[PDB]
């Protein structure tokens, strides 16, 4: 019931959030159902390093809408991204650099399997949680 869109990078940002050109149109997106330090924060740099090496690395960058809001109150797309076929957003979560977060109704698909990723991440004790 989800459908991977096309969309190519425009730049970086920082862990969660990236600019795409989507149908053509300059955005910035922010990753659904996760949250990344801020850069000033810890984790932060690593997370913001993470995201930059996965989609400037990808051959192909794809855009996938939830069944809910598409754009936050910023203007940002809500979206999952993946880059050559691997979900960012559950990358980080995986890696322990993302928290799950900002769950919203209507906008979480995807969330139980971010809410394992976690758990993994978690047992493993690494990065955000090796405190
Ligand atoms: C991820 C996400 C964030 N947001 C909003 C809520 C938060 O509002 P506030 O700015 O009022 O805290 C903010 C969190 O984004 P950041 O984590 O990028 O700051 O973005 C949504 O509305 N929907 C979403 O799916
Ligand atoms: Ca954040």
């Amino acid at each position: 019931k989800l459908h991977k869109e096309p969309a190519t990078l425009i730049k970086a940002i920082d862990g969660d959030t990236v600019k795409l050109m989507y149908k053509g149109q300059p955005m910035t997106f922010r990753l659904l159902l996760v949250d990344t330090p801020e850069f000033n924060e810890k984790y932060g740099p690593e997370a913001s390093a993470f995201t930059k090496k996965m989609v400037e690395n990808a051959k192909k960058i794809e855009v996938e809408f939830d069944k809910g809001q598409r754009t936050d109150k910023y203007g940002r797309g809500l979206a999952y991204i993946y880059a050559d076929g691997k979900m960012v957003n559950e990358a980080l979560v995986r890696q322990g650099l993302a928290k799950v977060a900002y769950v919203y109704k209507g906008n979480n698909t995807h969330e139980q399997l971010k809410r394992k990723a976690e758990a993994q991440a978690k047992k493993e004790k690494l990065n955000i949680w090796s405190e």
